[PDB]
């Protein structure tokens, strides 16, 4: 019942650190990694496709120096459509907004949209989404 992994994309280290603690507190995930930008994300997911590997869950901060989480998804839509459904994608935004909630629901790449850091509830649905895969 473990989860293979989660990749976190945020440019704020304290948040990556917090989120990755709160995932540790959950005892349900095998490996956790972290990148701090959209292009570093590409390079890593890319290095990953190249392996059986694809993160079990992906979290992405909307607001990021350089391209934001929406542009990163637009790029996923275009580089990585193999995986559109081999992943579970969570978007995060410090401040929650209705516009964005709606796009997340729209988008078939984004499975969820929350504030920051991860909570235990949010991680539980994410785990349930990977299991009702």
């Amino acid at each position: 019942r473990k989860i293979d992994s989660v990749l976190l994309i945020d440019d704020d280290d304290i948040v990556n650190f917090l989120n990755t603690t709160i995932i540790r507190m959950t005892h349900r995930v095998e490996e956790i990694q972290s990148v701090t930008s959209g292009n570093a994300a590409i390079n890593k997911l890319n290095e990953l496709y190249a392996a059986g590997r694809w993160p079990s869950i992906i979290c992405i901060d909307i607001n990021m120096p350089g391209i934001n989480g929406w542009e990163l998804i637009d790029l996923f839509k275009q580089h990585f459509q193999p995986m559109k459904n081999k992943s579970i994608v969570c978007l995060l935004s410090s401040s929650l907004d209705p516009r964005d909630q709606a796009k997340a629901e729209a988008s078939d790449w984004v499975d969820y949209y929350v504030s920051k850091p991860l909570t235990a509830n949010a991680l539980n649905n994410l785990y349930n989404k990977v299991l009702n895969e």
